[PDB]
C-alpha cells in the first residue's frame, strides 16, 4: 500500500543522456521501451534526469542539484579552485522547484548514478565544511547546497552501481576500451561514431572545462580529445571516482543519511569456469562487454588492492561485489532484504542475471520482463513510511 507520494527520479550513469538527446532513443529502456513513460503510464510520477556522464560525482550532485531546485549549477568555489575549472555551469527553470517547500523524491540510479545519489544525500543534508569555510575566508557567495539541512531525497535506489568501484579501470588500454564502449553504446541508438553530425546528438555537458564537439565533429574525433583533456586525466572525473581506490575515498564521507531509505540491486551475467575459478561472460551478454570487458574482469586478482576471487563475478562492466552498498572505506550497514525496508542502511535487494545494459534495456534479453521490475520497484518507493 502507497505509504508516499515522492516522486520518482532517473539518473544514468557514465553514459546517459536526456530524453530528447540521442534521436529519443531512451537511456531508461534502450531498445525495450521507455521506462519513465511505464512509470507515469502506471501512476507513478517520474522525471528524467541528465548530467555530465563523464564527469564527477562531485560536479553531477551539484548539477542534479540546480536542474531539481532550479538555477545555475554551483560546484563551489573551493571545488572549482581546486580543480582548475569553472565556478558556475548551466542555468535552469528546476523541474521540481518545490522541493524547497517541502517536496521529497526517490532518486533510482544506474551504474555511477548510484554514487551521485548518494552524495547529493550526504551534500543535502550535511553541506560541505570546506566549502563553508572556504566562503567566509573569502567573502564569496555560497550554495545553499552546502550549508547542510536540505531533505529532500526520501529514498535512493541503485542498480549494478560501483560502490566499490570497478576493477574495469585497471585493465591496460582501459582509455581506448573505454571510449570504445561510449562507442558501443551510440551504435546501440543507431548513432555512428565516425559521422559529422551537426545536431548535438549526445551532449557531454562539459561546460565547465571549456569543452564541447564542434557541429560536424564525429565522435570519433571529439573523443580523442577528451581522452586528453581534464575530464579524462584529472581527479575530478568519473574515472578517478570509478576506480577502487577512487571509490574508497568517496565512501570516507559520502555515508548512509539516517533519514533516506537505500535499495541495492546487483547484476551478474557470468559463469565460473571450474578450473581456473575464473568467471566467463554468459551467452546473451552485449557483444563489446563480452569480448573486451568481460574477460578482464572475471580474471583480474589483485592482493594489494584486496581483489580476489569475490571481485570475479560480473556483469561486464562492474563486479557483482561492488553493488549491495558501500563497504571499502565505509561504516554503512547492509541489511539483506527481508520483506521491510529501513531508513539509514543498505537494503540488498539481492543479485539478478542480467547484464549491466540489459537492465536498462539497452541491450535486449527476451527473459527479463524489464516492465515488471521497475513496475514492482516503483511498487515498493511508493510503499515507503516517510
Ligand atoms: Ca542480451
Ligand atoms: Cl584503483
Ligand atoms: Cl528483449
Ligand atoms: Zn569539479
Amino acid at each position: 500500500s502507497r505509504a508516499n507520494d515522492a516522486p520518482i527520479v532517473l539518473l544514468h550513469g557514465f553514459t546517459g543522456w536526456g530524453r530528447e538527446e540521442m534521436f529519443g532513443f531512451k537511456y531508461w529502456g534502450g531498445v525495450r521501451g521507455d521506462i519513465e513513460q511505464w512509470l507515469n503510464d502506471n501512476g507513478y510520477r517520474t522525471y528524467t534526469l541528465a548530467v555530465g556522464p563523464l564527469s564527477s560525482n562531485w560536479d553531477r550532485a551539484c548539477e542534479a542539484y540546480a536542474q531539481l531546485v532550479g538555477g545555475t549549477v554551483d560546484y563551489g568555489a573551493a571545488h572549482a579552485a581546486k580543480h582548475g575549472h569553472a565556478r558556475f555551469g548551466r542555468t535552469y527553470l528546476g523541474l521540481l522547484p518545490e522541493l524547497k517547500r517541502g517536496g521529497r523524491i526517490h532518486i533510482i540510479a544506474h551504474s555511477q548514478g548510484g554514487q551521485t545519489a548518494r552524495m547529493l544525500v550526504s551534500l543535502l543534508e550535511n553541506g560541505s565544511q570546506e566549502e563553508r569555510e572556504y566562503a567566509k575566508a573569502h567573502n564569496v557567495s555560497l550554495s545553499p547546497l552546502f550549508e547542510g539541512g536540505h531533505h529532500f531525497v526520501l529514498s535512493v535506489t541503485t542498480i549494478a552501481t560501483p560502490h566499490d568501484g570497478t576493477t574495469l579501470v585497471n585493465m591496460v588500454d582501459f582509455t581506448d576500451r573505454f571510449f570504445d564502449l561510449q562507442k558501443a553504446v551510440l551504435e546501440a541508438a543507431a548513432v555512428a561514431s565516425n559521422v559529422p553530425y551537426t545536431s548535438q546528438v549526445y551532449d557531454f555537458k562539459l561546460d565547465q572545462w571549456g569543452l564541447r564537439r564542434q557541429p560536424g565533429e564525429s565522435f570519433d574525433h571529439y573523443f580523442e580529445r577528451l581522452k586528453r583533456s581534464p575530464v579524462w586525466t584529472s581527479t575530478d572525473t568519473a574515472r578517478y571516482d570509478l576506480s577502487v581506490s577512487g571509490a574508497e575515498k568517496l565512501n570516507q564521507w559520502v555515508q548512509a543519511s539516517p533519514n533516506t531509505y537505500y535499495l541495492s540491486f546487483a547484476t551478474e551475467r557470468t559463469y565460473r569456469g571450474a578450473l581456473t575459478g575464473n568467471y566467463y561472460p554468459e551467452l546473451g551478454m552485449n557483444a563489446f562487454s563480452a569480448v573486451v570487458c568481460a574477460p578482464f574482469l572475471g580474471s583480474y586478482r589483485n592482493p594489494t588492492l584486496g581483489i580476489d576471487d569475490r571481485w570475479l563475478e560480473n556483469d561486464g562492466i562492474v563486479n557483482t561485489v561492488s553493488m549491495n552498498g558501500p563497504k571499502r572505506g565505509s561504516s554503512d550497514r547492509i541489511v539483506p532484504y527481508d520483506g521491510a525496508l529501513k531508513k539509514g542502511v543498505w537494503n540488498d535487494m539481492g543479485t539478478y542475471n542480467v547484464d549491466h545494459l540489459e537492465i536498462i534495456g539497452v541491450d535486449p534479453n527476451p527473459s527479463f520482463d524489464i516492465r515488471a521490475f521497475y513496475l514492482r520497484l516503483a511498487e515498493q518507493l511508493a510503499s515507503l513510511q516517510p
